[PDB]
């Protein structure tokens, strides 16, 4: 579609119609592929065409206006599979909200379940058979007034769909759809403009031509697995998915889906946080005597929702390098759920920038670039550019004004595509999504946004360099002790450079008040540094301590005041996999850590 400052529709911005008038084009033609991998070793895959995609879309959808009114929010508790995208579809098709959520039999945050439900007050649960009786079960933990109707998306016959009357025509306020992140939660509300904004913006930044296919692993109840699941299929060719805990226990299957096939005219596309990448890497290489494995047709594999780590993308390399992978498809890319997914990404004919930068002057909130070899190098990775017809800029959050280039400072960002406000919380709507940007610099970063356009506020740090934006990581994370400031990844970096024992990526760097800290002064409140390590799949922890102690004393001028070694999957990880570092402090503070009885529910290597 046409750009004219910002991005226009008309004819339309409802997935729905889209979605129907695509499916009678392409009838019998693929949309999606589940390859499941619950009873067998190498996968069953389960397919759906347009039409019967369709078909059951507009079932779901009668049979929900038939027992729920415009307005009401319809959540989504069903495992990863074919149902969850047709249950999703059939809440937009039915002109109701969804709350895509989680399968409660499942690993998952049990209160935080009981917390999102308590916000959105769903008159409708969607789920399969299979899931049905163990939805029930939870439900008869809420409230007697709080049980509402539970469908089987897979029980409601094709002949329902007859009595489907597609909703009114979406404006500029009207929600599709709640986006919960991660306690307390907060349910981003993404309108059909939103939605199809970000689709565009997308599909403008990947450059996908025709033969191109898309795959993931990731979970369909975080932003990074629902958008791209929604919008692969649009790029015309089907996407295939697995879940989470088959790519964690065999990553080998994900880099098989990346390889090429006979008949593929285009290439692979897909995305994953950093930490997939030296999973893959470590344990995702076929094995001497496998059938041949060539990944020269790779197009993109975007790294984003967390810090990428330039070991992480040598690591990568140096695994799938001699198979062909080509180093330019690794793409780093920055989005959060506020922005229903997308804000920016290395550029499609670009390889990923990465630059090493001195650490003090990073430190200080400046980027100044050193020579690789240099022991005040810290290596950082750009995430490209801002999509189209979006902005973000870098500020001094109290002044709410912008920084000159090479300054970090928060990100900021303005778009068609930023969610609407937090459902039911107007306080903290008008704190996140409408911010007023004072000050800009000469040129501004938001050159071409109104003076009046609101801001979103990230809670992030960055800053833009030589054309680039580069996130240094959460305000929230940032180590601050005897007035000088240390990034979290840098010191967890140093910790595992130190020490073979620790696990790669498993290491959590945060302050505490000298008070909180074990008694091996009770007034002394100073914030002081605390190292929490996995150990490597039994050394002693003297050694082990002594080590991570004295290599961050040496290069980072900070003296590690407890090292807390820990089993492997003891620290506290998101829902999508993402250390927790602030859930890391509280759990080291409130008992938990310390005893080993932490509870995770992202698949982990191990268990
Ligand atoms: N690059 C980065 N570096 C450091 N930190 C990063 C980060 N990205 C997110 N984060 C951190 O994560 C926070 C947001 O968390 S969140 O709410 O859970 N949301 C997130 O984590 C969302 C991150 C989104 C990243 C952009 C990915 C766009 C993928 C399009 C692929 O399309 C396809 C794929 C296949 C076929 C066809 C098309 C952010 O506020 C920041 O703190």
């Amino acid at each position: 579609f046409i750009k004219d400052g910002q991005i226009k529709f008309p004819d339309g911005s409802s997935i729905v119609a889209h979605v129907e008038r695509w499916a009678k084009v392409r009838g019998d033609k693929l949309a999606y592929r589940f390859l499941d991998f619950s009873t067998e070793r190498d996968g069953v895959p389960r397919d759906l065409t347009w039409a019967q995609f369709s078909a059951r879309n507009r079932a779901v959808a009668a049979r929900l206006q038939q027992v729920t009114q415009p307005g009401d929010r319809v959540a989504i508790l069903c495992p990863q599979n074919l149902d969850y995208l047709v249950a999703f579809f059939g809440a937009l098709y039915a002109g109701r909200i969804a709350v895509p959520l989680f399968d409660p039999s499942e690993p998952g945050h049990v209160g935080r379940l009981h917390a999102v439900l308590d916000n959105c007050h769903p008159s409708a649960i969607l789920t399969t058979t299979e899931a049905a009786e163990g939805v029930r079960k939870f439900f008869r933990t809420r409230p007697a007034n709080q049980r509402p109707r539970v469908i089987a998306v897979d029980a409601v016959p094709d002949d329902v769909a007859s009595t489907w009357v597609n909703p009114d025509e979406p404006d500029e306020t009207t929600i599709a759809y709640l986006q919960y992140t991660s306690r307390i939660p907060t349910g981003v509300q993404i309108t059909h403009l939103n939605l199809a904004t970000n689709v565009v913006q997308v599909i403008e930044a990947l450059e996908g031509e025709e033969g191109d296919r898309g795959l993931s692993w990731l979970p369909f109840f975080h932003d990074m697995g629902l958008i791209t699941a929604l919008l692969a299929p649009m790029i015309g060719h089907y996407f295939t998915f697995m879940t989470p805990a088959a790519f964690v226990r065999r990553p080998e299957r994900w880099i098989r889906e990346l390889a090429r096939k006979e008949g593929d005219t285009g290439g692979t596309i897909s995305v994953a946080p950093n930490f997939a990448f030296d999973h893959a890497a470590a344990r995702g290489v076929p094995k001497p005597g496998s059938p041949p494995l060539d990944l020269s047709n790779v197009k993109a594999v975007l790294n984003g929702s967390e810090p990428i780590s330039a070991a992480t993308v040598r690591r990568f390399n140096e695994a799938f390098g001699p198979f062909g992978f080509p180093p330019k498809a690794i793409k780093p890319s920055y989005g959060l759920a506020e922005a229903t997914l997308f804000v920016s990404t290395t550029p499609s004919a670009e390889e990923p920038k990465i630059i090493t930068v001195d650490r003090d002057q990073l430190n200080s909130g400046r980027i100044v670039e050193v020579d690789a070899d240099s022991p005040k190098a810290v290596a950082q990775a750009s995430a490209g550019k801002v999509g189209i017809a979006e902005w973000a800029v870098i500020v001094d959050a109290e002044s709410a004004t912008e920084l000159p280039d090479g300054q970090v400072g928060e990100i900021w960002i303005s778009g068609q595509n930023m969610g609407t406000g937090y459902w039911g919380k107007p306080e903290e709507s008008v704190a996140t999504f409408q911010n007023i940007l004072k000050s800009r610099t000469n040129p501004s970063h938001a050159e071409g946004a109104t003076d009046d356009a609101t801001w979103v506020r990230t809670g992030d740090y960055g800053a833009f360099y030589d054309g680039d934006l580069y996130i240094t990581g959460r305000v929230k994370d940032l180590v601050i002790i005897d007035g000088r400031n240390h990034y979290p990844q840098d010191l967890e970096y140093s910790a595992q450079e130190a020490s073979k024992a620790i696990r790669t990526g498993y290491v959590a760097a945060f302050s505490v008040p000298a008070n909180q800290l074990p008694d091996e002064d009770p007034d002394d409140t100073s914030e002081q540094l605390v190292i929490v390590a996995e150990r490597a799949p039994k050394l002693d922890i003297g050694p082990i301590t002594d080590d991570i102690r004295a290599a961050i004393a040496v290069r980072h001028g900070v003296t590690v005041r407890d090292v807390l070694l820990t089993a492997a999957g003891a620290i506290p990880r998101t829902s999508s996999g993402k250390i927790g570092r602030r859930a890391c402090r509280a759990a080291y503070l409130d008992g938990s850590l310390r005893a080993g009885k932490v509870a995770n529910d992202f698949p982990d290597a191990t268990d």
